[PDB]
């Protein structure tokens, strides 16, 4: 039977392959083989360790304890307003 409306089939952070992004999608920066490549838990590009250098926790995307990010994401989710 067909999943309906609601349909589990969906997916969170999408996880761009190595060979897609040969370079940074932050900074554009080239990954070599001393750079290790990585992925943002937030928009899910590839960022090498300068670009994903900052920390911080995605309340949104289920992730209440900082996590490692890009400066974009880091950013995005700044534009929140921190109780107080």
């Amino acid at each position: 039977g067909p999943l309906g409306s609601m349909g589990e089939k969906q997916s969170k952070g999408y996880w761009q392959e190595d060979e897609d992004a040969p370079a940074c999608n932050g900074c554009g920066c080239v990954f070599t083989t001393t750079v290790r490549r990585h992925h943002c838990r937030n928009c899910g590009y590839v960022l090498c360790g300068d670009c994903s250098r900052h920390r911080a926790a995605i309340p949104m995307r289920g992730i209440t304890e900082p996590e490692r990010v890009c400066d974009a994401c880091y950013l995005a989710l700044r534009s929140s307003n921190m109780a107080g």
